[PDB]
Formats: structure tokens, sequence, C-alpha cells
């Protein structure tokens, strides 16, 4: 459960948040595969509640109605088409599995679902699965409201409703079997793994029982005995009785402390400085690297919805965001996930975004297609951070330096640091309010290297900054605190 199952040499997955299956299929072939991306995390592919008030919010997708592969992203045929085309190009698909609950208990009964399925929350009836009152934890939860009221009580966190969402009785073999039936349908289709949504709200033992019911990956694309990659979303910033280490026996876990701390350091909040990143990793109290799924921001905290708070960096903070993603992709700790979002009209009031519910770009509720501009950026309000030169080139950087050790660290005791990955790559950062001009040991073989942040290596020439490494591995770096991107990265494959 701990191996990504990506093609050898591809080290990152990208979250194409709210994308349509047809657009992802095209993206696998025209961009992801050629640029070395390992895989894609897709939004929940199962039928969800169609919410009109507010108008089709992104979060309606986390309120399951059935396990039919029928959503605003497409139907089952389009989904299977996407998985097949992506796999044939070496790009894996990871499914966001919402298995802890069904929709909100206060949702009106009827057929306001993305596939017309009938459901009645009030009487606990979901005939399309089917589930009945016997399949929920209503009689097991002990809070007066029936919802989770206190995260200091590890029991109610698991047996009660997360903000009203009907909680499935995951201890019952019947329920475990319906969930496995759903996941095995996907595995046999060709998915390589899953993001287990709201894992903190499920007992580690119940999750394991479900995982034991899973098939090995489809033998038409994966070697015999391959097990699906599992990463569990468990928000553990300390201070709570539930620890992410309790879930190590099932697979990897999301390390939310990662983005939170990187954000405060790069923003230079309360005395924090980049020189402190010298021992970044377990040294900061993070989970073991081989159990970590890291990221700068996720679909939740980029809109102030999960954990991370005000320190989280997003595409809105473009300049600092590229630097944070750059550091993440160059550093050896964990398995990296790149975020890819859409723009929404943020409207802050008393420090809060009242439009944090806004769903993906659409026309009368129909999600807009991802259009590609002549300069390779996206239109129709899709941000496509994974297509930004600075981010795309660092995804390649991680591939090139994969396996290389963290070495040749340098820092000015403030916010100017640098380090290399074996003799395959080197990166320099300047986050101080003054210029950086120094000769450093890179550990790289002599030659002329193209800086992959400012430009590209276009066969024989660099479109941006060029770095010259001498015979002893030394090279001069000059970065003004006024540079568009205050950092430089060079690697074995950007050499001339
Ligand atoms: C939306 C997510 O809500 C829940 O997350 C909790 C988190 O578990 C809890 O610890 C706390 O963390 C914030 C932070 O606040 C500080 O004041 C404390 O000092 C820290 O110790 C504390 O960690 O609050 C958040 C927000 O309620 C769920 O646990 C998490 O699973 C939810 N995210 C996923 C689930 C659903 C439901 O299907 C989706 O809506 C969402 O898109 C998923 O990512
Ligand atoms: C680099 O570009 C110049 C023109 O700007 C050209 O003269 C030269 O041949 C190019 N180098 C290679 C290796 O193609
Ligand atoms: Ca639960
Ligand atoms: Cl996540």
């Amino acid at each position: 459960q701990y191996s990504p199952n990506t093609q050898q040499g591809r080290t990152s997955i990208v979250h194409l948040f709210e994308w349509r299956w047809v657009d992802i299929a095209l993206e696998c072939e025209r961009y992801l595969a050629p640029k070395g991306f390992g895989g894609v995390q897709v939004s929940p592919p199962n039928e969800n509640v169609a919410i009109y008030n507010p108008f089709r919010p992104w979060w309606e997708r986390y309120q399951p109605v059935s396990y039919k592969l029928c959503t605003r992203s497409g139907n089952e045929d389009e989904f299977r088409n996407m998985v097949t085309r992506c796999n044939n190009v070496g790009v894996r698909i990871y499914v966001d599995a919402v298995i802890n609950h069904m929709c909100g208990n206060a949702v009106s009964a009827g057929t306001s679902s993305t596939c017309g399925s009938y459901f009645n929350p009030g009487s606990r009836d979901f005939p399309a699965v089917p589930y009945s009152g016997w399949d929920f934890n209503d009689g097991k939860c002990k809070t007066g409201s029936g919802d989770i009221e206190n995260y200091n009580d590890a029991t109610q966190v698991r047996d009660c409703r997360l903000t009203g969402l009907l909680d499935l009785a995951l201890e019952k073999d019947y329920v475990r079997s319906k969930i496995a039936e759903y996941m095995n349908h996907l595995i046999d289709i060709g998915v390589a793994g899953f993001r287990l949504d709201a894992s903190k709200h499920m007992w580690p033992g119940d999750i394991k029982a479900i995982l034991d019911k899973l098939h090995n990956l489809n033998s038409n694309w994966f070697p015999a005995g391959s097990k699906p990659f599992i990463y569990q979303e468990v928000i553990d910033l300390g201070g709570e009785p539930i620890k992410s280490s309790d879930y190590f026996g099932n697979g990897r876990v999301t390390e939310f402390k990662y983005g939170a701390k990187l954000g405060t350091v790069i923003r230079k909040w309360n005395g924090e400085k980049m020189s402190y990143l010298k021992n970044w990793g377990e040294g900061w109290g993070f989970v073991p690297s081989d159990r970590a799924l890291v990221f700068v921001d996720n679909h939740d905290n980029q809109r102030g919805h999960g954990a991370g708070g005000a320190s989280i960096l997003t595409f809105w903070d473009a300049r600092l965001y590229k630097m944070a993603v750059g550091f993440m992709l160059a550093h050896p700790y964990g398995f990296t996930r790149v975020m890819s979002s859409y723009r929404w009209p943020r409207q802050f009031q008393n420090g809060n975004d009242v439009n944090d519910w806004v769903g993906p770009p659409n026309n009368n509720g129909v999600i807009k297609e991802v259009t590609i501009n002549p300069d390779t950026t996206c239109g129709n309000d899709w941000v496509c951070e994974h297509r930004w030169r600075q981010i795309r080139n660092m995804v390649i950087f991680r591939n090139v330096v994969d396996g290389q050790p963290f070495t040749n660290w340098y820092d000015n005791g403030s916010n100017q640091v640098a380090f290399g990955r074996g003799n395959r790559g080197f990166i320099v950062f300047n986050n101080d309010d003054w210029s950086f001009s120094l000769t450093l040991q890179t550990g790289l073989p002599a030659g002329t290297y193209c800086d992959v942040i400012s430009g590209d290596k276009i066969n024989g020439n660099c479109t941006g900054i060029k770095i010259y490494v001498s015979d002893d591995g030394k090279a001069h770096f000059s970065i003004s605190n006024s540079a568009e991107d205050p950092f430089i990265a060079i690697h074995a494959e950007s050499k001339l």
C-alpha cells in the first residue's frame, strides 16, 4: 500500500481538481506523459447530491448518493476511457474515495442527485447501493447532537457525523463489502490507488478490513502482485488524541504539518527563516518519509477549509508559491503532490472569503472544458499550476535527481539557502531583502547549465539564465531580491 505504482522515473502526482474525465484523458497524452508526471488524483467519481443552494458548490461531491460512476466529470464510459488512455501513456489514476459517509442528514429526499438516483437521508435510505438505517452509526454515536462535537474524544470522532454527514457503520461486513465492491470495480477498470477521504473519522482497523478485500492491480497494465497505492487523509497538527502514526499499517498518510510550516517559514512569520530548513523532514517532527504524501496546499486549505490556516500558500500568492513548490520538489522528503486549481471570485469579509463554496468554471452547471492557450497556459478560468514553467520544470528536476542524497547545503544564517542532490542537481534560494551574489560548491560536473526556473533548455541553447560550473564544481550565482522568481535550479538534464 506504500508504493505509488508510477512508471519508473516519474515522482509526482497532480490533483486535477474538478476536471472532466475527457479533459484529463487529453491532458495525459498531450502534456502529463511527455512532461514526466507520474499520475493524477481525480475528484470523487461516484454519484453525489446535486446542491443548488448555493449553486453547485465544489463540496457537493463529498456527499455520496450511490457508487455509480456518474458525476459532473462524466459517466462510466468516459471514466474508463480516461483510465485506459492515461495508463497506455504511463500516467496513473488515483481515486478520491469518499467511504466514511453518505450525504448530509438534513438533505431533502428525492432525486436531486447527479445521476437521478433516489435517496432519502431522513429515513437513512439509499436504494441505489443499497443502504438502510441498519448501515449507519446513529445508534453508536454518543453525542447529544449526533454530530462530532469534540475532537478530544477519539471515539465520537469515528462514530459520529462529520458536520452532519451520515456516518457508515464500517464495522459491518455488509457495509465493508459494498465499499470494497465499489473500489474493486475501479481497480479492475485500471486505477492505481486511492486517497481515503476523512480517514481520521474511521477506525484504523475498519480501514484495514476493507483493504484486505481489495484486488491486486489490473494485470493488463501492472505486474502481478501489485497492490493499490493508499494514502489516508488524516489531519494531525498535534494536540489531538488521534495520531497519523495509528494509520501506518494501512498505507501512507497526508502530512499537513508540511504545508503549514513551509508556509510560515517562506512568509517569514514570527522569526521563522529559510536557514532553519537545514534539517527539514522528520527533524521537524513530521512522519517518516516513507509514509508521507506531501503538498504545499490542497483543495481544502487553499480556500481556508481544512487545516493549515492563514499561512498556507496558494496560486494567489504566485511568487512565494513557486518558491515553496520549488523547495518541496527539490527536497528528498516524502512523495509529492502538485495542486492544479481553478479561479473563483474570492471576496473577503472580516477576514473570510464568502465565496469559498464556489464550484468549478461552468455554464449553467455544466463544467467548462480546459482550453489551452498558445503559450501553453489554460483558459476558462483553470489556473493549471502544473503547466507553469517554474513548476513543470521542477517536476522534471525531481525525476532527474531521484535517489540522490541531500548534500552541499548552504545558508547565510537568514533567508538565502542552497543545496544539491548528489551530482545530479542543485538549487539556490534568495528570500532576503537584499541581493545574493556568491560562488558556491554545487557537486555538479563542469559545464554550462540552463537555469530551469527562468527558462528552458532548447537543444544547444538556454532561453533564460545560464550557469557555468568549473572543474572543481564551483559556480557563481547572482539573484536579486527583485527577480521575478528569486531562485535558480540546474540539473543533469539542463546541461548544455
Ligand atoms: C474539511 C475537513 O474537516 C475535518 O478536518 C478537521 C480536522 O480533523 C480537525 O483536527 C481540525 O483541524 C484544524 C486545526 O485547528 C486548530 O485550531 C487546532 O489547534 C489544530 O490542532 C487543528 O488540527 O478542524 C478541521 C476542520 O473541521 C475532517 O477531519 C477532514 O477529513 C475534512 N476534509 C475532507 C472530508 C470531506 C468530507 O467528505 C470534504 O468536505 C473535504 O473536501 C475532504 O478533504
Ligand atoms: C544558439 O543560438 C544561436 C542564435 O541565437 C545560434 O547561432 C547557435 O547555433 C545556437 N546553438 C545551438 C547549439 O544550436
Ligand atoms: Ca465515521
Ligand atoms: Cl488531501
